């Protein structure tokens, strides 16, 4: 009706959600720092989405 976008700049979020499960490296990266290896990624591909969406 109005806020009808997303389909147009997917990438520009998808890339974080690609990001975000490629950077849970829970394992040596973060040795120990799992806890939030997790989190952490989380936290992109959430930030992404209110940077290429309004909603």
């Amino acid at each position: 009706a109005s806020a009808t976008w997303g389909a147009a700049y997917p990438a520009c979020e998808n890339n974080c959600r690609k990001k975000y499960d490629l950077c849970i490296r829970c394992q040596g990266k973060w040795a120990g720092k799992r806890g939030k290896c997790a989190a952490h990624c989380i936290i992109q591909k959430n930030n992404c989405k209110g940077k290429c969406k309004k909603e």
